[PDB]
């Protein structure tokens, strides 16, 4: 929104390998910021939906020789890219949509890398605080209305409305 990827050529979103910091820094000035250039814009924000506060949300997260810096845990090679991984995620929805292995399980089994640490999940989506097009994700569906595979952030990923 207005502060990630669609700025003008100057500032540009950036991090701080350090703390949960965030900060564009100019490229000419080379000074830091607190994240919003303001250069031009304002608001532009809202949906005209129920507009939920927050709620809890869930992805598995595939990750492919598209990424940057391909590495997992449990397989150092990533070799797939996106083009043969929609032979994984199709069908481990029948595994969850029995719940016959259950998604709590199979977080803990795989997941992805990061996010399969806290059981594979991650916490509480507020404001989005992630992939715009992703967030709406956990905000367009029901309590547990888990979407298949979603095009969007760096791959093929899914998303659960985990309440």
């Amino acid at each position: 929104m207005a502060d990630e990827e669609k700025l003008p050529p100057g500032w540009e979103k950036r991090m701080s390998r350090s703390s949960g910091r965030v900060y564009y820094f100019n490229h000419i000035t080379n000074a830091s910021q607190w994240e919003r250039p303001s250069g031009n814009s304002s608001s532009g924000g809202k949906n005209g939906q129920g507009e939920p506060a927050r709620v809890r949300c869930s992805h598995l997260l595939v990750k492919h020789s598209q990424s940057r810096r391909p590495s997992s845990w449990r397989q150092e090679k990533i070799t797939r890219t996106k083009e043969e991984a929609l032979e994984l995620i199709n069908g481990y929805i029948q595994k969850i949509k029995s719940g016959e292995e259950d998604f709590e399980s199979l977080a803990s089994q795989f997941s992805d890398c990061s996010s399969a640490k806290a059981r594979g999940d991650l916490g509480a989506f507020s404001r989005g605080q992630m992939q715009k097009p992703f967030e709406d994700a956990s905000f367009a569906l029901r309590t547990g209305e888990m979407s298949g595979p979603v095009f969007t952030d760096s791959g093929i990923h899914i998303i659960l409305r985990t309440e």
